[PDB]
This record gives C-alpha cells, sequence and structure tokens, in this order.
C-alpha cells in the first residue's frame, strides 16, 4: 500500500537560476525544501516522494542526494547529468547504491529535439543508463511527442517514463477537439511501447492558470486521464503532483484530490494503489 508522490521539486530560489520561473509565477518565486512538503504530504498520507530535477547541472544532483541522505520519506531522486560524455559512467560511481534511480533532459526546451535525442553521444549515455537499470523521464511539449517515438522504441532495454502525460495543450481545448485529437494519437502511439510508463502530474498548470482554473478546466482534464487510462492500462499510471509547481494553479489538496475523485470513479481498489504508489515503486524500483 506504499503511496509515493512520484514528481515533485525543490529549491532554494534564485532568479537567474531559474530563468522557467517568470512573469505572473510569484508564488514559485522562494525556497521550496522537505520542511515544507512535509505536512501536504502528510495530509493526503503520502509515505514518501520522488525529488526530480528541476534546472540542468550536477550541482542539481549533488543538491537533491543531500536532502534525500537527510529525509527518509524522500524515497528516490531524478537527477541531471551530461549523458553525451564518455566518463558518464565514472562521474556516477559515487552515486551508485544510493537513492539516485533516474535521469532527465529538459528536451522540451531544445530547438530540434529529434536531433539531439539522435545524437550518438547522448544514444550512448541513455543506452548506459538502461544497461544500469536507471530509469529516463521523458519531458517534452505534446507537439514533439513525434520527435521522440522512434528515440522510446529504440532504447526499449528498461522504464522510460512520460512526464505530465505527454503535457496536452490544455489551454487549447477550448477552441475544438483538434488538441486532445492531436495529442491522443500520438500519446497511444508511446503507449504501445510497453517499456513506456505515464506521469499523471502536471495538468493543473497546462491549462490557463493565470485566468485561474474553470468548471471547463476540470472537464478537460478528465478527458486527458481518461485518455491516459485507455491508452496506458491502469498498470502504468502513477500520481505525481509537480508541487511547488502545481501551486501556479492549485493548492496541493486540490491536485490531490482531483486525482483521488476521478481514480475513484474510474478504478478498482488494486488499480488504485498502483496509481498512488504501487506503479513508482516497481518502475524506480523503491524498497
Ligand atoms: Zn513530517
Ligand atoms: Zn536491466
Ligand atoms: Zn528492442
Ligand atoms: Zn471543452
Ligand atoms: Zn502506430
Ligand atoms: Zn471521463
Ligand atoms: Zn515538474
Amino acid at each position: 500500500a506504499l503511496r509515493i508522490d512520484s514528481h515533485q521539486h525543490f529549491w532554494r530560489y534564485r532568479a537567474a537560476d531559474y530563468p522557467w520561473i517568470g512573469a505572473g509565477m510569484g508564488v514559485l518565486a522562494r525556497d521550496y525544501l522537505p520542511d515544507a512538503l512535509h505536512p501536504l504530504m502528510h495530509a493526503q498520507a503520502l509515505g514518501a516522494s520522488i525529488a526530480v530535477q528541476a534546472r540542468a547541472g550536477r550541482d542539481e544532483t549533488a543538491f537533491l542526494l543531500e536532502l534525500a541522505c537527510d529525509e527518509a520519506r524522500i524515497a528516490a531522486v531524478v537527477g541531471w547529468e551530461d549523458l553525451r560524455a564518455p566518463q558518464l559512467a565514472e562521474r556516477v560511481a559515487e552515486w551508485r547504491g544510493t537513492k539516485l534511480r533516474g535521469f532527465r533532459h529538459q528536451l522540451q526546451d531544445e530547438a530540434d529535439v529529434r536531433a539531439f535525442v539522435d545524437d550518438a553521444d547522448f544514444a550512448r549515455g541513455v543506452a548506459w543508463l538502461q544497461a544500469n537499470d536507471y530509469v529516463y523521464d521523458v519531458l517534452v511539449f505534446e507537439r514533439q511527442l513525434p520527435d521522440v517515438q522512434a528515440f522510446c522504441a529504440r532504447h526499449d532495454a528498461h522504464w522510460l517514463v512520460l512526464d505530465h502525460a505527454g503535457k496536452p495543450a490544455l489551454a487549447e481545448f477550448d477552441r475544438d477537439d483538434t488538441a486532445l485529437a492531436r495529442w491522443r494519437a500520438a500519446l497511444r502511439e508511446l503507449a504501445a511501447l510497453p517499456h513506456v510508463v505515464c506521469k499523471l502530474s502536471g495538468l493543473v498548470t497546462e491549462a490557463d492558470w493565470r485566468r485561474g482554473l474553470r468548471a471547463s478546466d476540470l472537464r478537460h482534464i478528465e478527458q486527458c486521464l481518461d485518455a491516459a487510462l485507455d491508452a496506458f492500462g491502469p498498470q502504468r499510471l502513477m500520481f505525481g503532483s509537480d508541487w511547488p509547481v502545481c501551486l501556479l494553479a492549485a493548492s496541493y489538496d486540490e491536485v490531490a484530490s482531483l486525482v483521488e475523485r476521478w481514480a475513484e470513479s474510474r478504478l478498482s481498489a488494486a488499480e488504485r494503489s498502483a496509481l498512488w504508489g504501487g506503479t513508482a515503486a516497481r518502475c524506480y524500483a523503491l524498497p
């Protein structure tokens, strides 16, 4: 019954080091450390979380590992390294045995994602990660999903986790169903690969949070949850809060509640257990 928040961040805030924290995101412009996450998780009966890199650099990985060293309720860390470096194996050696369970690059920020993932040096590193049972978290915008389809097919030796369900363009759902249909087609192409699993996190901030979440936004999010459910199946879905980023749109309790309401209506008891931590535990190999 292990319950896990599979996607959250920590930071000591410095503006220049967090360029993605921009205008209208003032709520994020402060420190978010384990002490602040504690009571949020207790309130939702989540026993542990997985801390994920919030900026590029070895020092982010070192930072998260130090936090994880001292807090039992951080079960794992998804870090950052230069996966193209031939010295990757030797740079990672000091982390073997620790809570480090995977890596993520911010692929969404690359100008040509297809070219990036096909780089020989990059492919070598990802190959090395998989041979050593490291997970890789895939982070892209929905339109970039075709750009990584073949990358995912090739690297089928260990688990790949799709962050935020592929970031459906929820702010565009209002016009018509084109955005849902486009994203859903690409999602299904990735979901057909059995080594790919899906994080149900980060949806409230893909909606137009600036104007404030609306009833329609909740309905649209439910369309995406259903779609992810249909494509991946209940055993490849994991809850994640995306705290503190989620706070742009909703409180930690509202994020959890939204998922729990959907889950209780769609899923069996056993399937809920997988969503709420069983899937995270097995993909990230959590004790
Ligand atoms: Zn506590
Ligand atoms: Zn293996
Ligand atoms: Zn193969
Ligand atoms: Zn609508
Ligand atoms: Zn196909
Ligand atoms: Zn529905
Ligand atoms: Zn995030």
